[PDB]
This record gives structure tokens, C-alpha cells and sequence, in this order.
């Protein structure tokens, strides 16, 4: 049914003026982030470049995936909730209230500074059977592909951010009550440059 | 026949942006019967994965630990050469034409005047053989992967990232090491 909270994004500013060029020039892990909340506009923009639709007809998206199974879900973690982005409506539906930035830190405490972390969830059951490695191996490259979407962005948008493995996937998969055919690949703490 | 094809510097001043190129970006299996310029295979190399920072020797695609394990193969009509990023070069490892084993049973891929494959040294993480550094290598190979369909998309060129390939094929033609394995591949041209 309806989550308890929606977040409405705005339409993806395709206007934005980074050339990928420069961006690849730029494109770099940083660790460090500024306290202050994400704008609208940018988070918005940051969630359609991840794996936003770029195809209304196909309902086809920004990152390719093996057999076109759109197997990653980006969860956002903010320090109100924690939300799933729905890419068909362009919106944010919240899966828990409260803070599960510590979550994602898994023991790496600049984490919990940046505003929003975006972790690349595979669910591996949309190839088939969650337990093939093979499957499993598809959904990292499909992460991947997602966390280099979030990089160029990034780079181009001037927000600092760094592709991450380490988390606590055990914390991650109660507080975000996901299956265990989804499985937690890769995660991108963002924030303004500090 | 050449052994080192020399590429041009990489050109930062190309005009398509970040946001349109996410916009165009798509999976195309057809291409023009033309070859990349030279300029083209440049750019589109350093994109993949050059040194973006001359200083600490990192790359344009981030990498688990910094090991940069992703090294990228160029496979074209004339031969099969690796990128070599430190001097933004290619390095002849076979003559001849072997898309037909970056095709692997797909033959739409021979019709692309260039195949990069993307190979993950997997010892870099250690054991070649433990999962996590198997999936270390994947993920770091599709990072490699959207670089190459991004700078597509922004400098009009076709590609399609594939798992799909003779990677038995591949593993003698390109002389691997048994910890490389060949993770994804792109076929790239000029649209049709
Ligand atoms: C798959 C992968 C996993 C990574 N995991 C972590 C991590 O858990 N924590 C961290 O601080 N950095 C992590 N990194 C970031 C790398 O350390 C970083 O990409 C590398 O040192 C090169 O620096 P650069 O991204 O600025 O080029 C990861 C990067 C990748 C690609
Ligand atoms: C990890 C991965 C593996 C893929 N392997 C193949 C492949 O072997 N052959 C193929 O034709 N396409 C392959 N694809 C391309 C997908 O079919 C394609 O991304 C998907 O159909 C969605 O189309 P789009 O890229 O235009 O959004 C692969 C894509 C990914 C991400």
C-alpha cells in the first residue's frame, strides 16, 4: 500500500552544465563532507543520474543491467528515514523512519557526516535464483555500473562522494527490511564539498 | 604490425555534458561500417580508464584499495592490443582479427570496428580465487563499463556492455594469466 511519507522530486535538470569530459578529469573519492542538507534539485538530479527512466516509452533507465532486469534499487538513507527511490514516479517512499547512517558506516566513522548515503541494493532474485553466483556476480557489475552513474554526477554537480563495499549488511538488511534475495553491493556516501 | 600505436592527448574540451549523456544513454547492437579516428579510440580510452591525477597515478574509474585492477584490451581488424594508461598507448599483443572471440556467439559484435574488454587482475586483491575478490573485480569491471557507455552517449558513439564472450578464446589470444579474467566487453562505433 501507500508509504507513511513520499518525497516528490523534481524533474531532472538536463540542463546542468558539466561536460563529461571534465567530470571524468575530476572524478575522485572524497571523504569529507559538508553538514548541510542535500538541495531538492540536487538530490533529484543525483537519484535520475543513478538509475533514473531516460526511456518513458521502454521504461528503460540510466544504467544498462544484464537482460534488462533493473535488478538495483537505490535505497537513500537520510538522517529522517530511510527511503526507496522509485524510479517510475521519480519519488522517494519511505521504508523506515530514523537514522541508519551508522549502518552504512560499518566501522568507518566519516560516514555519518556526509547528509545522504545512497546504497546499491541488487536484488538478485530478479535473474532467478538469489543463491547462483553467477547471479550474484551480474548484480555487482550491475552495482557498479549504478556507483559510476553517482561518480560522474557527482564530479559534474561538484558534490563529493566515495564508492563503498564496507557497511553492515546484517544491520542494513533489518532496518531496511530487505529480503535476503536483496543483497547490499556497494554504497555512495554524497554531500557538499566540506 | 606497428608494436605501440601512440594515442593523441585526451581532448577535455569536448562539448557533451554529463546530463544529456545520461539522457541518450542506451544499449545499441548496430553500427556504421566506419572505424573509430584515432581522436575517438583516444578519448574514449581515457575515459575507460586513464590516469585522471599524474601525481598519484589514479584513474578516471575508482578501484576496491586502489589496486586498479581493470586493465583494458583493444581489439580491432588489424590486431588486439592493451591500453597502456601510463603513457596513454597500445601495446600489441596479437596481430589479426580477433572480435570473433569478443563476439563469442553474437555476431552483431564482428560488425563494430572496435571491441574493449575489460579484464580484471583479480591478484591484485590477493587470492584469485575467494568470491569477495571475484566481486571486487565485477564491480570494478562495470564501473570501467559506464565510464565507456557515458563517454559514449556524450561523444555519440554506439556500444552495448556484455557479459557474454569466448573468454577460453580470449584467454590465449590476449596471453592472460590465469588470476586475469575477463569480467565484460563493449563494442563501440559510430551509429548507423
Ligand atoms: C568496489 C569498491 C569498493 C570500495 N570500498 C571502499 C570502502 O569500503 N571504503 C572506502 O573508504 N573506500 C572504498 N573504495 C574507494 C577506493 O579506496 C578508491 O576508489 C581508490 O582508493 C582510488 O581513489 P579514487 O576513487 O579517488 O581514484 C572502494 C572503491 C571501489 C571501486
Ligand atoms: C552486466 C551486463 C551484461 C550484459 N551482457 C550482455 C550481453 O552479453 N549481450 C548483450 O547483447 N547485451 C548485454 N547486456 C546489455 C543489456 O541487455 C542491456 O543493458 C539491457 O537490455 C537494457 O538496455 P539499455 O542498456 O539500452 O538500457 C548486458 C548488460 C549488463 C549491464
Amino acid at each position: 500500500g501507500p508509504a507513511d511519507k513520499v518525497v516528490k522530486l523534481p524533474k531532472p535538470n538536463l540542463n546542468r552544465t558539466g561536460t563529461v569530459m571534465k567530470a571524468l578529469s575530476e572524478r575522485q573519492s572524497t571523504r569529507e563532507y559538508a553538514s548541510k542538507a542535500l538541495t531538492l534539485a540536487d538530490l533529484s538530479d543525483l537519484l535520475w543520474a543513478a538509475n533514473g527512466i531516460n526511456r518513458s516509452d521502454a521504461g528503460k533507465r540510466t544504467a544498462p543491467s544484464a537482460m534488462n532486469k533493473q535488478d538495483v534499487d537505490v535505497y537513500v538513507i537520510l538522517s529522517e528515514g530511510s527511503y526507496l527511490y522509485d524510479a517510475k514516479n521519480h519519488q522517494l517512499n519511505l521504508i523506515a523512519e530514523g537514522d541508519y547512517r551508522g549502518a552504512v558506516a560499518g566501522g568507518q566513522a566519516f560516514v555519518k557526516t556526509a547528509p545522504v548515503s545512497l546504497v546499491l541494493i541488487s536484488d538478485v532474485s530478479r535473474f532467478g535464483d538469489a543463491q547462483k553466483i553467477q547471479n550474484q556476480l551480474m548484480g555487482a557489475m550491475d552495482a557498479g555500473i549504478v556507483s559510476q552513474n553517482i561518480s560522474i554526477f557527482c564530479s559534474a554537480a561538484k558534490l563529493a562522494t566515495v564508492p563503498r563495499a564496507s557497511m553492515d549488511a546484517a544491520q542494513l538488511k533489518k532496518v531496511l527490511k530487505l529480503k535476503d534475495s536483496q543483497i547490499p553491493m556497494m554504497n555512495h556516501p554524497v554531500g557538499y564539498f566540506k
